[PDB]
């Protein structure tokens, strides 16, 4: 698949206001992660043990682990689908590593594309919100087929 420059256009304008808070956002993106679908808090080691909501807005190194994957996920999305070089690390470390399946970056996805309509609702109208999903799917559809390669069924 194939976004236009137009569809682009819309994902970067919305991903400029996210990157004036990346840290915020991670937040708000893990701690909706975690209540929709809590499965997936325990493939995080350093941060099953946490309970609640509270405890996660609290959690410095949750803060900080949010900040990478947002960092790493807007290199990606800068690239306007030329991503082949920033997929490789992030495909090996968790096809092999971390073992997270495809159905926890829908997961993940979901959670992104609720925090930016709830933060950004001028931002993220039904065409930029159309534009995020296919921006993502398009992520997780070349991630997918980089898993098959690994060895990984995800
Ligand atoms: C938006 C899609 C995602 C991106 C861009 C992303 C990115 C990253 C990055 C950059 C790291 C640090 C380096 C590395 O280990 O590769 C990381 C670590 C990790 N990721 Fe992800 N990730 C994503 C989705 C997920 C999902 C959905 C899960 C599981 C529910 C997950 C589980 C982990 C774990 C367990 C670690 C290791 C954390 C630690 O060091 O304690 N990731 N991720």
């Amino acid at each position: 698949m194939v976004l236009s420059e137009g569809e682009w256009q819309l994902v970067l304008h919305v991903w400029a206001k996210v990157e004036a808070d990346v840290a915020g956002h991670g937040q708000d993106i893990y701690i909706r992660l975690f209540k929709s679908h809590p499965e997936t808090l325990e493939k995080f080691d350093r941060f099953k043990h946490l309970k609640t909501e509270a405890e996660m807005k609290a959690s410095e190194d949750l803060k900080k682990q949010g900040v990478r994957v947002l960092t790493a996920l807007g290199a990606i999305l800068k690239k306007k689908g030329h991503h082949e070089a920033e997929l490789k690390p992030l495909a090996q470390s968790h096809a092999t590593k971390h073992k997270i399946p495809i159905k926890y970056l829908e997961f993940i996805s979901e959670a992104i594309i609720h925090v930016l309509h709830s933060r950004h609702p001028g931002n993220f109208g039904a065409d930029a919100q159309g534009a995020m999903n296919k921006a993502l799917e398009l992520f997780r559809k070349d991630i997918a087929a980089k898993y098959k390669e690994l060895g990984y069924q995800g």
